[PDB]
């Protein structure tokens, strides 16, 4: 779309909080994301952080979210958008950028941002932050309660 | 991708790192899955931490690459862990498998070859300052060679193509 938002961004966002807050309930970080087709606003895949329901040290939000999606054509990827409610480390946005996405919209960048958010763009792909409130609070409490659990999401 | 890039010096735990990461892609080419594998090794003690293959097929996984299922088998460790350690893989990162490196802070990656697949990620490792080393591994070279030769279409999946 560029510039002005997609007609799917709001239920893409609203989607990505929703799966955070399961998250967080299900004692797990409150990162959470979907995988939205441009064309019609169909969810591909849905999903949240699942380094503690799972003991994963990969399926961080993203990634957990393109799993849910299972296995697709390239070609599927290359239009859609990728909704995360918070900005990507440097392997989710590896992800992003070998499977084609060419959105990701984000949640906020102020609790945590990566060189990712950058490269994203420096690869080519389209980069919103909302600064939406309401992840910001839930990913802030987490932090503020279980700062070394957060540490370990992402290697510190 | 700076001009005045070199590779990596040679480590003890080389060796065992490739043979490990071999056996995995071999084990992942008997089951019928794309043929990818690695192993993380601690740079302290030369312990292997973990070892792993692609699961795509076998797991109908979308994001468990070699690398990214390598880490996945290693469990949850704490931060410090990774940042002595050498990630080996059969087969050079795609941009994803690169970014797990970056992310963990493992400062070397040992690769089977670049020949049949390389990405920008290659580069990319080095301009974010880690070690990386390409062995040109023909047991390697010649296993995927033969896996992209008789499934050119499921090689493409496995790298959205
Ligand atoms: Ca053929
Ligand atoms: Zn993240
Ligand atoms: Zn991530
Ligand atoms: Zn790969
Ligand atoms: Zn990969």
């Amino acid at each position: 779309t560029g510039g002005m938002a997609s007609k799917w961004d709001q239920k893409g966002m609203d989607i990505a909080y929703e799966e955070a807050l399961l998250g967080y309930k299900e004692g797990g970080v409150p990162i959470g994301g979907c995988l939205i087709n441009n064309k019609d606003g169909s969810v591909l895949g849905r999903g949240h952080n699942m380094r503690f329901q799972k003991g994963s040290a990969t399926l961080h939000g993203e990634i957990s979210t393109l799993e849910n999606c299972g296995r697709l054509e390239g070609k599927v990827y290359k239009d859609t958008t990728l909704y995360t409610t918070l900005s990507p480390c440097d392997m989710c946005t590896g992800a992003i950028i070998m499977y084609g996405i060419p959105r990701c919209v984000i949640g906020e960048n102020v609790n945590f941002k990566s060189k990712g958010e950058k490269y994203l763009q420096t690869r080519g792909h389209e980069v919103v932050v909302v600064d939406d409130e309401r992840c910001k609070k839930l990913m802030k409490q987490f932090i503020d309660e279980r700062p070394q659990d957060w540490f370990e999401d992402i290697g510190e």
